[PDB]
């Protein structure tokens, strides 16, 4: 494969449930930030579930988007803006530790700067 791993950690994906009126876990798995070794403008996240082993998330990092924590009390919960068709949604990526969340945010921001 033609991709380097910029970040790799256990994560949970949460997505807003219009019925529940709140965020619900869509699965737990290994989250990787991946960049094409040949093209620094090609950056994506790929998250594969534990157990079932299916793709929970496969989406490009968007230069125009901020990938930032929920707030200062929730550094381990990263807002992940995404266009799911028609509309801007915010998914949440939850990692176990605050430090992991800062790592994720740092690595996405660093990746975005190199995309320019």
């Amino acid at each position: 494969e033609n991709e380097e791993v910029l970040f790799c950690e256990k994560a949970k994906l949460l997505i807003f449930d219009s019925d529940t009126k709140g965020y619900t876990s869509r699965g737990v798995g290994e989250l990787k930030l991946l960049r094409k070794k040949d093209d620094k403008g090609k950056v994506r996240v790929l998250m594969r579930s534990e157990g079932m082993g299916h793709v929970l998330l496969n989406t490009s990092v968007v230069k125009s988007f901020k990938y930032q924590p929920i707030d200062a009390d929730n550094e381990n919960l990263i807002k992940w803006p995404i266009i799911t068709d028609g509309k801007l949604e915010t998914f949440i990526i939850k990692v176990k530790q605050k430090a992991d969340g800062r790592r994720l945010v740092g690595a996405v921001a660093d990746a975005q700067q190199a995309m320019e």
